[PDB]
């Protein structure tokens, strides 16, 4: 009933089967395994993994289930983590297998995405309510408070069949770490590198877009133009929209992909997919990225594709995780319709020499220490973590949110801790002093009216919520630190 | 002047650098680039290399010229002509490392500068590439014509090959009809001993019993096989590569793969297994090498342009036995199980046997990277239409009955046809030597000559020389037929030829 850590596939490959997404994504696990095993036990060595509980858990793909890409990959490297961990994972990917998993009782944790958790709720029945707080959902681009709460939802006037799921909102787990009321999961991004060379490697004029579909290049051509006025234009589609000059070698398996990467300078985006893996799988291959700059950001305010998604977030870029933890130089993030921007992004990225690059927590050992951690130390079925001593309070102005204010500060708001700052003597200890106080149902408080020290405290704790700039008032927010890499766990959570 | 071996790839890739074309053969040596290595020293090491004269080599691809029409889609060789652009890089890997001076040309502008500034010895062009040096070159063309070793995978029969005799037969395909040596045909599979095998190397870098994998990346191709892979299914689960609705729902879809990847997925496999098309290619071979045993469709009738489509207007009426005649004749079982579709009871047997085999990686040695490089070393250095070889010592007479080719009866005898010594069959003295006595004799312009009527001792002899022809059976008579021996694992050598 201890966790041991696993160095050998053999059983992973067994119990990945019957679905054509899993024989993908074993091959994945193959080309990647030493570097897996190499990173399970140099965590080990650095940091006590002794005496962790074996957990039974639940992995439920309802996006592999008949009656339902970054997805997949994630979906795999969970998995990997999971079982390089020592657990006992019970894999579902039919109605049939989540029944019987959860029918044979001692499951302890519950992974499975947004079409699975419509399915768990079903096959169970109310019962489902009594493993709520066992569920981790991932679910890529977020879930905020302020939808997540189904009641308020309705009372916002939101008009989406997503989200009300009335879970902690940390239950909910992304894909990168936009939205700090979830929890980042991620993924790690294959590298197969050469790396001192790589200058000499690349080919100095040679780029690649980013989009598999015709569909995304249309009205794109100014901008390839004036890529192409310096650098061979290659492509990878499945072509009407496509320039004549491009270079398109359609359909690439994974191995010839990595070779083209190996030797393009510049990955381009189009502007669409929004946040997936391939441009931090080009980055890691050496290339720089031209990251389209959305001005005005897109949100469901202005994007049809983001109508109805359970959050407010809005996307500063195509990839703004590339654009703000990334950045130059392996990151140019441009105004398309900026041809000057344009065009002194592709001379400057001509003339750099960069280096692979690979942010912590998008490698093998940073998810499986960040996973680790959740697993050993995120509990949602009792009434914690992080420790409070990682708490640092930060005072948001007017049209700030919680979550921008901690940023500023190089922090992450953390809202566990919302809890320690919604009374009158808490403040206190925070250099926040509260002359009147009163009590309302709203993502906006706890709040601050700094004209007449006037404290609003949250009336409803399902509503506590990094997300949310108030009109008039201050926030009192929540912060945290973060380990370097790794903004997922505070300097003192491991 | 003289050649040295090659022993680093550096060069070669610079070269190859210049056309984006050649980036897939880039990797494909890059992933060989050891074997390569060994190979062309173990040569150098077993047999002789010194004191041959560095040549200035032309290797111009029609097939990657824009006016040809293709897609550098097409240049990736999941995307494309597996079978070409394979050939073309390991002839090309061949002749760097055997110390030639390679001029590279994918482009008419290319061809025009490299040949228009003089001294080309040697020229390896594709039939696209030989229609673009004629225009490119003019008339002299002709002054070149002796260099030219034209790559064909499906070769090139004298029949059609004689512009004026292709036309008296009627014939009305724009293929043919150079007027060449046909020895100067290079093919992909030793099948047409008028012409050259060239070939190509078979790369090679736990194994599920139960594991079938099924040869045929486009849906098209599995049209009408449900029975067969049905009775395959009984025994075996039946994996793709497909990149839908002809595929059977029991059928575990890997999607594209390359490289590591693709030879792992074969190393796992027991069987792969044909369909019946595409025909020949490196694709059998490269699982045979990985292991695995290949189910390959019996032909019966065998499939020539007469009963398909496929192979109208191809300049041969060779007739293919099976999906992939090589494998069947020069592999066979246990590796190679050749077996009717249309025989329930031929596929259940075999893939019974196959479940319950032990086998060996295999490779026969002339789809080595050594059997490559003696191979076109020897035609370098031996194989000469300007200015003999096979030495004459070689020479083994036999006499095909009628509906009988010259290629038949050497192969009934493990020779094989050579038809550089048609010419020492043709007259009455010189057929004397050989048990074979003229009474009447006449000369007739046909591919079907030198002829022997045994009934009233009568000898035709040929009239044309551009006509005589290891291909074609006499309905009558008897034909004299010329054939050498073949060094083991290496047919287009005779045993004296290195
Ligand atoms: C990488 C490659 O050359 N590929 C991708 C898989 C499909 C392919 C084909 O069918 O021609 C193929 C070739 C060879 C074998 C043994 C199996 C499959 C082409």
């Amino acid at each position: 009933s201890l966790a041991e850590i696993r160095t050998d596939f053999n059983i992973l490959y067994s119990m990945m089967k019957k679905h054509e997404e899993f024989r993908w994504m074993r091959l994945r696990i193959r080309r990647m395994a030493d570097a897996w095993i190499q990173a399970i036990k140099s965590l080990a060595e650095k940091q006590n993994l002794e005496k962790r509980k074996r957990k039974k858990v639940l992995v439920h793909l309802g996006l592999l289930t008949k009656e339902s890409l970054g997805e997949l990959v994630q979906w795999s490297d969970l998995i990997t983590s999971l079982y390089l961990l020592g657990h006992d994972i019970r894999i579902s990917a039919s109605l049939a297998e989540l029944k019987e998993i959860m029918g044979g009782g001692g499951v302890e944790l519950i992974y499975i995405d947004i079409v699975g958790l419509a399915q768990f709720k079903k096959t169970l029945g109310p019962s489902w309510v009594h493993y709520q707080c066992m569920l981790r959902v991932l679910d890529s681009f977020g879930t905020e408070p302020e939808f997540n709460h189904a009641n308020y939802a309705q009372s916002k006037g939101h008009k989406t069949p997503w989200g009300k799921w009335n879970l902690n909102p940390q239950q909910f787990y992304t894909m990168f770490p936009h939205t700090p009321d979830n929890s980042f999961l991620g993924f790690v991004v294959e590298q197969h590198l050469d790396i001192h060379h790589i200058n000499e490697i690349k080919r100095q004029n040679q780029s690649l877009v980013y989009g598999k579909v015709d569909s995304f290049w249309k009205n794109k051509k100014i901008y390839l133009d004036i890529i192409h006025t310096y650098m061979e234009v290659h492509a990878t589609v499945y072509t009407k929209n496509i320039p004549s000059y491009v270079k398109n070698h359609g359909i690439l398996s994974g191995r010839d992909l990595q070779f083209l990467l190996r030797e393009t300078k510049l990955f381009v985006g189009l502007g669409f997919p929004y946040e997936g893996p391939a441009p931090l799988e080009a980055i890691a291959n050496g290339c720089a990225f031209l990251n389209p700059k959305f001005n005005p950001p897109k949100s469901s305010k202005n994007t049809d594709f983001f109508i109805g998604k359970p959050t407010l977030r809005e996307l500063t870029s195509q990839h703004p995780y590339a654009e703000v933890f990334i950045g130059r130089p392996h990151v140019w993030t441009v105004d398309l319709n900026n041809q000057e921007e344009v065009e002194d992004a592709v001379k400057a990225i001509l003339n750099q020499k960069i280096e692979p690059y690979m942010p912590y927590e998008f490698t093998c050992e940073g998810m499986l220490q960040r996973i680790n951690a959740f697993i050993e130390k995120q509990d949602f079925c009792h009434g914690m973590w992080p420790p409070l001593s990682a708490l640092q309070v930060k005072l948001a102005e007017p049209g700030q949110s919680c979550k921008q204010v901690c940023q500023e500060s190089q922090l992450i708001c953390e809202p566990s801790f919302f809890q320690h700052l919604n009374k009158d003597k808490d403040m206190l200890k925070y250099k926040v002093t509260c002359q009147s106080s009163e009590l309302a149902k709203d993502i906006l408080v706890p709040s601050f009216d700094p004209k007449n020290k006037h404290c609003v405290f949250q009336g409803d704790l399902l509503l506590f919520s990094c997300a949310g700039a108030h009109p008039r008032h201050q926030r009192v927010c929540p912060c945290r630190d973060f380990i370097k890499g790794q903004v997922a766990l505070c300097k003192d959570c491991l």
